[PDB]
């Protein structure tokens, strides 16, 4: 491998090269208090990493820094590494983290999102394996062979204790090239440099506080673009894998380049765009939030005033110090200890108390309050938590400019969702009237609401009308339940008319109003059973009874008779096979076997089976998550195929729309307010469609914030 450090001397060299490259893989080195939050004023560009070969790489010093010594060469200019770029871009591209390094080209060169496009392998190797880790480092060992090398590196003698060797710093990289055979980690990197400055500090070379800085800007740079370059180098290596495994499937080559990569890409401008934050609703939240917390402590002291009387003065804090906590729940109530911490010492802890709120105290009278004073201790734990994930955690990371970049992970999920992060859209809590009724502390805490649309702007939103019966219907093809879909009857209210057989006349409507608990236990079934459904997984989590569980059960499958059959086939075409291929897009969804297994005969399978029952659990476990994965995963596809759609023809249109973000079963785009009229027109345009014959709807709202 020939790792290159660019100069003003040598950038003619490496433009030259990079010209006549095949194909040129882009690496970002960078530094930041979040380095993930390139929009805050402290982010910056430390290197680039261009790799023109998976044996030649050119590395540009953009912000590297001396510490103490005079080491450094000297950064190249912001244009010239910007013209380098922009050379390289001519050819065809590859990057590892495509929505990293392109939003980071964008912030740190000034080179658009639009100009950036390229290949991803981090996403072409999520359709080879989506049980593997989406790391650089990792897939560099699965398919390269090269672990990183962790070992600790000491320093060859850079003193003559009184003078500095003039060929110090030759004598320190040959010291890591020396063991840098398959790659040395950032980790070794490190200790080897701080190592380096210790024995430095201890003659004296050098007079400095206490430690080597963590620092990429101080690593020397004839060390340091080593391991940049072998990053880019390693992307283009795993890249001519991937062009193979694309030869032995074209369905999933075509889903890559029509659908993953596009959708990448919107999502990548998504972030890049950023949602307005209200900062005054914000400070609603956090102030409403931080008075419902204190109104649950004053819940808990008045409950305690009466589960142990005068005793009550003697805790002044009992919810938020776990020594009065424990102290009262177990010494003073009586509770039965089901959980204690490493130390020994009863725990308090989220999953204990989810546990006694079954369970009794001794005095059975005090039960009652003492299910109030658990449950006042949930709240207050649920409350607290609101803030130290989003007004504080949500505020800290906000932009100069108030904006607010949530992060979307392309391929976050073994089924094919996105995953998204700071913040997490998916646990921003949607007020649902069940949502609220099941944890009520939640009322009035709408933090969507704080997500605002620019002025002159609108947030188009479209959700898909009941998505998830809409794509049961659809993988599995029953015709039953498609049809009352098409029909616009309560799928629910034909399931407790089959599982009960009552009023076999009352219409949907009818039934609704008569045999009301009863559809609405249906309405459970419905939902749950499609994710694999047993009596055992109706009354061990919905608290039915073993006659209700049954009748249930046997009246889903004898309405809706081709779900059973689907059913089968895919638990028969998934212990044989060991995946499955998705209906309309075919994505591969592979088993997570246990390491036994791995590269075993299937007739030496049973032998394990039948032995090791925490491989079996493992094997049943990745069984059913495959079949969940059928109905996720397609809807998942179904919404990546719609954005991309709607995308291309607000671009196509010469609109002011972009999908702004997307979350359960509906997509959100920021457009212009004379834009809006038409972007809504176009979203439901490219949303509804007609899957397997069940057909998708879906109804457009102009909102302007986030909330619900």
């Amino acid at each position: 491998r020939s790792y290159h450090v660019v100069t003003n001397d040598t950038l003619p060299s490496a433009l030259d090269a990079i010209a006549q490259a095949p194909r040129v893989a882009l690496d970002t080195e960078t530094y930041g208090s979040n380095p993930f939050n390139l929009y805050l004023p402290d982010f910056r560009l430390v290197g680039v990493a261009i790799a023109t070969s998976p044996t030649e790489a050119w590395y540009f010093p953009v912000d590297h820094q001396d510490f103490l010594l005079r080491y450094q060469p000297a950064n190249l200019p912001r244009e010239a590494v910007r013209q380098a770029v922009l050379e390289a871009l001519k050819r065809p591209v590859v990057y590892h983290n495509a929505a990293y390094d392109r939003r980071v080209l964008a912030v740190t060169l000034d080179i658009p999102l639009d100009q950036t496009y390229g290949d991803d392998t981090m996403v072409a190797l999520h359709l080879v394996d989506e049980n593997h880790p989406l790391g650089l480092k990792e897939w560099a060992k699965t398919l390269l062979g090269l672990e990183e090398v962790n070992a600790d590196i000491e320093p060859p003698e850079l003193t003559d204790v009184h003078k500095l060797k003039p060929d110090w710093l030759q004598r320190l990289k040959d010291a890591f090239l020396a063991v840098h055979n398959g790659g040395v980690s950032y980790s070794a990197l490190y200790k080897l440099l701080n190592r380096a400055f210790q024995q430095l500090k201890n003659r004296g070379v050098v007079s400095y506080t206490g430690s080597f800085p963590n620092d990429f800007r101080l690593f020397p740079v004839d060390i340091a673009a080593i391991y940049a370059l072998d990053d880019a180098m390693n992307t283009l290596a795993l890249w001519e894998h991937v062009e193979v495994f694309f030869e032995l499937h074209p369905k999933l080559h075509a889903l890559y380049r029509e659908i993953e990569l596009p959708v990448n890409d919107v999502m990548t401008r998504a972030t890049h765009r950023g949602v307005l934050v209200d900062k005054e609703e914000l400070r609603r939240i956090k102030e409403t939030i931080q008075a419902r917390i204190e109104e649950k402590a004053q819940e808990a002291q008045e409950l305690l005033k009466a589960l142990i009387g005068s005793k009550a003065s003697e805790f002044t804090n009992p919810l938020n110090s776990p020594q009065q906590l424990s102290t009262i729940l177990y010494d003073l109530l009586g509770y039965p200890v089901v959980e204690t911490t490493p130390n020994g010492a009863p725990s308090t802890s989220k999953t204990a108390i989810a546990k006694l709120l079954t369970l009794s105290p001794k005095d059975k009278r005090k039960a009652p309050l003492a299910k109030a004073f658990l449950e006042a201790k949930q709240a207050h734990e649920g409350l607290k938590k609101l803030l130290s994930t989003y007004t504080d955690s949500i505020l800290e990371e906000v932009d100069p400019q108030g904006r607010l970049h949530t992060n979307f992970n392309t391929v976050g999920t073994v089924s094919g969702r996105m995953s998204s992060s700071n913040p997490n859209l998916q646990n921003l809590p949607r007020l649902l009237p069940e949502e609220v009724a099941e944890k009520p502390y939640l009322q009035g805490i709408d933090i969507r609401k704080a997500f605002v649309a620019d002025p002159g702007y609108t947030f188009v939103s479209a959700d898909y009308a009941s998505m998830e019966l809409v794509v049961c219907a659809a993988v599995s093809g029953d015709p039953t339940m498609r049809d009352l879909l098409n029909q616009g009857r309560d799928l629910h209210a034909y399931t407790a008319r089959y599982a009960f057989k009552v009023g076999l006349d009352l219409d949907d409507k009818a039934f609704k109003e008569q045999y009301k608990d009863y559809r609405q236990k249906a309405k459970v079934v419905n939902f749950a059973l499609i994710y694999g459904g047993t009596e055992f997984t109706l009354i061990k989590n919905f608290g039915f009874s073993e006659e209700e569980a049954k009748q249930l059960i046997q009246g889903y499958f004898e309405a809706y008779p081709v779900v059973k059959t689907w059913m089968e086939e895919v638990y028969r075409e998934l212990e044989e096979k060991g995946f499955v291929e998705y209906p309309i897009y075919g994505y591969i969804k592979r088993m997570d076997l246990p390491q036994a297994l791995r590269k075993l005969p299937k007739d030496k399978w049973p032998l394990v089976l039948n032995n090791d029952p925490d491989a079996r659990k493992q094997y049943y476990a990745s069984l059913r998550s495959c079949q969940n994965a059928l109905i996720q995963g397609f809807s998942a596809f179904v919404v990546k195929d719609a954005i991309v759609q709607m995308q291309r023809a607000f671009e196509a249109e010469g609109l002011d729309a972009q999908v702004i973000i997307q979350v359960h079963d509906e997509i959100v785009v920021l457009a212009k307010e004379e834009h809006a009229e038409r972007v809504a027109q176009i979203m439901v345009e490219k949303m509804e469609r007609e899957v397997n014959g069940v057909l998708l709807k879906a109804e457009p709202e102009f909102k302007r914030t986030l909330s619900k």
